[PDB]
């Protein structure tokens, strides 16, 4: 028989279960993890030896919604599960994010983590359950691997936080804050946060970090009982015997030559030690082929940059340390679509559209916790020429996917609720330049296209991407980072937020030793050249317009009597169907208290305000008015004071006198007096000659 | 801080703008252009060194059509643009084609030129504006480049031409003529047209042609303000003493070769005299092989056919000048379709069918200019056994789309209109073989396939792929050409029209001094062929057959009044879901009555007329049914007329007040009949002891 290996925990008053050993035994190890009534499937292949030709490391990571684990049949015409949504594809980064620092430098064997969910209860995200599960199979398998990762998810209600939130806090919450750090550090934070202060942040951080303790024991623990022979993985020797020769013959003239001012001079006199050193040492394979040589001259380069950073004031571009660069910020810049920008920062540029839509057209996605609606869409296109150079359009990654859901976490913050203003908006951002930290210069050109739709947005909002350097004791804090200058970065972080608060924090802190001391410093300087930002963002637009631009949709409601809904349905339905294809204009939206007018153009809306007042209670009349002779036979005349149908006028009204004949009446489109004058009553009109 | 640098000539009564140096720097160049509001933002990228030993030509070109440009958000579920489409990929084409000739020979650097549409007012169509783009974007870069190309769309209107005419000038006009050049020459011709003449159509392209220049001046003047430097591209050498050898080693025994009349022993020897010099000739600029020797020996083998085909009659088919391939054709050659054709022109052959439809089957066509909602829908297959070779099959190639379109342009003008016939119809061709135009011979096959299934269409239409070689003063049209005659066709042309008059025309221009002197004898040689071709089509079928083929779709209505109606749909349509189900029989709905009712036979449409009207007909009226009946009580029955069910009657309206009793028969199972009263309160049920539809 076989038998299982169970522990369990008490983490923020949900009992985690870490089942192993009787599933998928070829697998080089596998967890079951459930936390309460939601169960992820997460197991780890990896080969033992790869072709000497690989000189990236993949780690690949794929996490599978398979929708039984909700009870319930697929949606698809093919009744089947389909390709990775946003969804699935974001919560695959948030899990790799943490595991690929964690593993040795230079371990380039091909690791693959495949995380399945198999139960959810509505209550419980299964993400949080999917990283402390990919951790344990981790640690469980021989695979050299820097300790197992915790993770936490903490929400703020009532001034209080708030460890591993049901849905029905995080409806209420003002924070959604994720952490994932070993024993010793952080090392991911990512957050959607509704305008709250730095130290309110960094405490939440650091209350995620003591409280995830709890997991990472008990995977040492599981380790024990459970842990495979670990794996003996050496790497090569860093100097692989030409090291001295070739820093000694390149490291004085390269290091020189980062100080000439002129970027095509450095460049070219970089160039020109590279190539010559190159061409001096080739007296032998691995030199003769370029690739080992080549490799260690760009490992000069870095050191140049980073030793310079440090102490020197000049920057990759000769920038201070702390000093922004240029902005310009054109708006209505595309003729016909609703609202439009064109923000820049440097050479990263970023040309942003917001687009105005009816309720009809808003977006119903279907995921395992429930199918639901949202109003406010947010689509990041990267185009290759925007990096000049050429490949396939579109080309779709999980970075693109990333950055258009950090994004909309920033501004989403801000938008108003649906009570001030009720149409879908799409915010679609097209990068026509990108040399670094794109992403934020999108919620700054975000930012400006609602204002600039007349959109009500609350508040301004910017971003910037920052970073530190750390060696020892020293530490530097930068801004407005390049993407030559990612090597740099111990600590990548961004941050977006109105003056007010900020709405979205993102760390990948890559080294231990970042400390609660070192992050206040750092979110503090990332306030100041925020506000510097939004001096720019305020003087090109200075509030949202009033008016929506001439081209969108227009909504808009009236109130009605409770007595008014059989005049305004009609008699299944006919008036409804008879006024929206009058109109050309759907008003099915609201029916009860008011009517509610979703209109392609501003003239349908009044077309629609003028039939519907022309039938709805306007059949009643109570004083002496006119209204036409419209139909007629002898018994009695049909007569037209509005759009509401009005019934035959009896004769014996018609006529005072005894003969009560058609004579009396038989010219038609007379105008008459006509009062119905009558309540608690059926429809009848008392015309008298 | 940035600047824009702009320029706004006026060219087809509308407003234009050049706008450059704001936008995508990092790009080799980049511009909005904008006429009205329909703007597009146009960008090309191109490396500086090509990656080593390429032959060909890696240019690419892509058109995206982001739908906020509209100002409305996407109706597909994702909410978002995923794939190219049909609508895209052949508005790419027609940028490509002008383009791809006019680069230099031997330059083979990769070259990428992508155009996004940001703005559209549905008036103006966004092609023109992204070709006039295409054209700036290109000549600003440093890339080696023969000069701009402007384009025009011109329509036809009360016998007078339109420049770029709007949506509401394009749906009253019987053409829709594209034509892009340089000063110099007509680099390609695109048209649909209602059956317009000779004279007309080559009046269309150089009205087009004159009134562009403005386009290619402004371009110039925006080059020298706001121009990157020419960066330096030079053409590989291909001038050693070994062309002259090889020449030397194989011109005179390929001549001889080519003398041959039997294709088999021309190839055969051909491939042997190829063979026998490959496997000699040593010197070669690497150890031995084809990679440079072979293809100078298929630049021999070129300049001995084309030099034949200039100087006399034969050619590679020994057929002349003016001649056209074997002809076989035979029509409902599959069975239990509602048309079929094999239409068969020498080794090139298009089993085309045509199937009908409803009104509902009609596919909505979503484009940035507004709905465009069609009934005739063409599908081009070309699996890879057509060539004789294999792999991949069903994953469509560009021209896959390419030559469907023009196929439909060439038969949408000899359609009948919607009133004198109601089906909507989608044509299918799939080549069975190809060597020769297969484009031209699937339109062959189409008026072949839509006689025989028997919609009412205007005339027969055919189409020919000419072609023609110029030499100085020697120029030769070859009236049909074959896949491997590719080298001689310095003007590609295909055109498509019934006898009256042409219905669809293409031209790629690839050599200058086309003058109309030549483009008049070329289309009449065409007209020659054409006529031909509908000489043998005549022959074998001469008018659409007397009404469409025993399985199609049959559509006929009946008037019914509202009460009925609503008796029909039950709630939800369920009872018209329940009656099409049990009857196999489509039906609509509308508001006059006229209910339309379509079936595969007359007996199926019959059997839902028939039980609509039972089912929904009153309960006064019906079958003659003994109402013996259980569940008789003092206080009120129940009694059914027919069926399990049993319906209430009450002690005064079973017997119309004849008796106190409920009933005058007074008796469980007695056999007296029954029918409704009309009485009936909503919460009242009424069944009289009624015979004989008494009512």
């Amino acid at each position: 028989m076989l038998n299982p290996i169970v522990r369990k925990f008490q983490y923020g008053q949900h009992t985690v279960t870490l089942e192993t050993g009787m599933m998928a035994r070829q697998a080089t190890a596998a967890v079951m993890v459930s936390m309460d009534d939601t169960a992820v499937f997460v197991t780890v292949v990896g080969q033992k030896k790869a072709k000497p030709g690989q000189d990236f490391f993949p780690l690949t990571v794929n996490y599978q919604e398979r929708t039984y684990a909700a009870g319930r049949i697929p949606g698809s015409f093919f009744r089947r599960e389909g390709r990775p949504s946003e969804g699935e594809t974001l919560i695959a980064r948030l899990i790799d994010r943490p595991i690929r620092p964690l593993f040795p430098e230079g371990f380039v064997n091909e690791v693959q983590v495949i995380a399945t969910v198999v139960s959810v209860n509505p209550q419980v995200n299964p993400d949080i359950v999917a990283m402390i599960g990919a951790s344990a199979a981790l640690s469980l398998s021989g695979i050299p691997f820097n300790g197992p990762i915790g993770a936490a998810r903490v929400g703020y209600i009532n001034d209080q936080y708030v460890l591993n939130p049901t849905q029905d806090e995080l409806k209420e919450s003002k924070l959604d804050l994720v952490v994932a750090g070993t024993e010793a550090a952080v090392l991911m934070v990512e957050s959607e946060a509704q305008l709250l202060s730095e130290d309110q942040m960094l405490g939440a951080v650091v209350f995620g970090h003591e409280q995830q303790q709890v997991v990472i024991q008990n995977i040492n623990e599981l380790v024990k009982e459970a842990g495979k022979p670990r794996w003996d993985w050496q790497p090569e020797p860093v100097n692989e015997a030409l090291n001295a020769r070739v820093a000694a013959l390149a490291e004085a003239r390269l290091s020189d030559a980062y100080r000439i001012t002129d970027k095509q001079e450095r460049y070219a006199q970089v160039d020109v030690i590279k190539s010559e050193t190159i061409a001096t040492l080739l007296a032998e394979d691995e030199t003769l082929d370029e690739n080992e040589l080549g490799e260690i001259l760009h490992a000069i380069e870095k050191n140049v940059v980073r030793s310079r950073v440090l102490a020197g004031e000049p920057r990759i571009d000769g920038r201070e340390k702390d000093m922004i660069r240029g902005l310009d910020v054109r708006t209505g810049v595309l003729p016909r679509t609703h609202g439009s920008a064109l923000f820049t920062r440097g050479e990263t540029q970023a040309l942003v559209t917001a687009t105005l839509g009816t309720a009809r057209d808003a977006q119903v996605l279907d995921e395992l916790m429930g199918e639901r609606t949202d109003t406010f869409l947010f689509h990041y296109n990267f185009p290759p020429y925007s990096v000049g150079e050429t490949g396939m359009v579109g080309s779709p990654k999980r970075r693109e996917i990333g950055h258009g859901r950090l994004a909309k976490r920033g501004v989403l913050a801000v938008m108003p609720d649906m009570d001030k203003f009720p149409y879908t908006v799409r915010v679609v951002s097209e990068i026509t330049e990108s040399n670094g930290s794109s992403s934020m210069a999108s919620v700054c050109g975000a930012s400006l296209a609602l204002m600039d739709a007349g959109v009500p947005i609350k508040a301004a909002v910017a971003g910037i991407a920052m970073g530190l350097v750390k060696e020892g004791d020293n530490y530097v804090v930068l801004s407005d980072i390049l993407g030559d200058e990612d090597h740099l970065g111990d600590m990548d972080f961004k941050v977006a937020g109105s003056r007010d608060g900020i709405s979205a924090l993102q760390m990948d802190i890559k080294i231990e030793g970042i400390t609660k001391e070192i992050m206040q410093v750092a979110l503090n300087q990332a306030k100041g050249a925020r506000l510097h930002i939004l001096g720019v963002m305020e003087q090109a637009i200075n509030a949202p317009r009033g008016d929506i631009s001439e081209f969108a949709p227009r909504i808009h409601t009236i109130k009605i009597n409770p007595d008014k809904i059989k005049d305004v349905i009609g008699k299944g339905g006919s008036v409804i169907r008879a006024l929206t294809e009058e109109t050309g204009t759907t008003i099915e939206i609201e029916d009860d208290g008011t009517v509610k007018i979703a209109a392609t153009d501003g003239e349908k809306a009044k077309h629609a305000i003028r039939r519907i007042e022309e039938i709805t209670a306007e059949i009643e009349v109570g004083r002496v008015y006119t209204g036409k002779v419209t139909r007629i036979v002898d018994f009695g005349a049909f007569v037209a004071i509005g759009g509401g149908k009005e019934g035959l006028v009896h004769i014996s009204q018609i006529a005072d006198k005894r003969v009560e004949k058609v004579t009396d009446y038989l010219q038609m489109g007379q105008e008459v007096p006509v009062k119905v004058l009558e309540v608690d009553r059926q429809g009848r009109i008392r015309l008298s000659i």
